[PDB]
């Protein structure tokens, strides 16, 4: 029932949910070799997270009589010059996603396809959000300026994550 | 008392070869669902979540010696077989090699005289010959049933009920 291009975006976007999953593991295994417990774990639940919206697509897929293909995933980033840097990089890559997932929802509105449009909307409503919570974050880091106090504090916050 | 570095490299590839192997199994997910087998589809959606957690387990071992991990490239799986038997014989195929994996690292270890190594991939050695042998009776099932529509949907509702 649904389009062929519009399959394809979500296919896209599925494997891009993927790389997403991939590249927060990886960098929870920068932060647990520099030692902040609390920074990589709450990476490792947010690549879990990824991979439960990738999930959300794939059926998805399957209910409205598509296909799922999966891709090669590219090889992440493994090393970061400091914990600001493995944030920005993070924001700089779920602002990429948000704008993905805002460019499949023009696509299936054009498409007139109700069903995507609707599907996609709650997607766009968590990007916006963990945009917001790495802005924060990074907020949090430029005031502190170096000091490690404030780091420990967020290490063991982002380690409580549920 | 910290791994030595081919240890490490040893272990840091196997858990790359367990992310690799639950990609595969999700892959055959979207080939079983695409074919209508719900019920396989669910199982190889729960093996590669397995497969996760085992790739978890060596990651928090690595660390726990010392060591780091090194994410690498995720080669494309297949997508598409030549029916239920094809990708569970391909199934198989990967899970014999994933033993005979374990144990050269199991040799490696005990060359190393690393004790602590050798008794972590005890588990898995173990474990991984239960699952190329639970592998092996499915792929057997779909043979004997040679052509048996019967037979096949009644796997499905099977391997449908893991949980
Ligand atoms: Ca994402
Ligand atoms: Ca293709
Ligand atoms: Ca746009
Ligand atoms: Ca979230
Ligand atoms: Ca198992
Ligand atoms: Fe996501
Ligand atoms: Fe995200
Ligand atoms: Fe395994
Ligand atoms: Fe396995």
């Amino acid at each position: 029932v649904i389009s062929e291009k519009v399959r394809k975006a979500l296919n896209d976007q599925l494997n891009r949910e993927i790389y997403s999953s991939y590249l927060y593991l990886s960098m929870a295994t920068y932060f647990d070799a520099e030692g902040f417990k609390g920074f990589a774990h709450w990476m490792k639940k947010q690549a879990q997270e990824e991979l439960t919206h990738a999930m959300k697509f794939y059926e998805y897929i399957y209910e409205r009589g598509g296909r799922v293909e999966l891709e090669a995933i590219e090889k992440p980033p493994s090393n970061w010059n400091g914990i600001k840097d493995a944030f920005e990089a993070a924001l700089k890559h779920e602002e990429f996603v948000t704008q993905s997932i805002y460019n499949i929802l023009e696509l299936a509105s054009l498409a007139l396809d109700h069903a995507t449009v609707s599907f996609l909307k709650w997607f766009v409503d968590e990007q916006v959000e963990e945009e917001d919570q790495v802005r924060e974050i990074l907020d949090l880091l430029e005031k502190a300026f170096g000091q490690m106090s404030v780091i420990f504090q967020l290490d063991r916050y982002l380690g409580q994550r549920e």
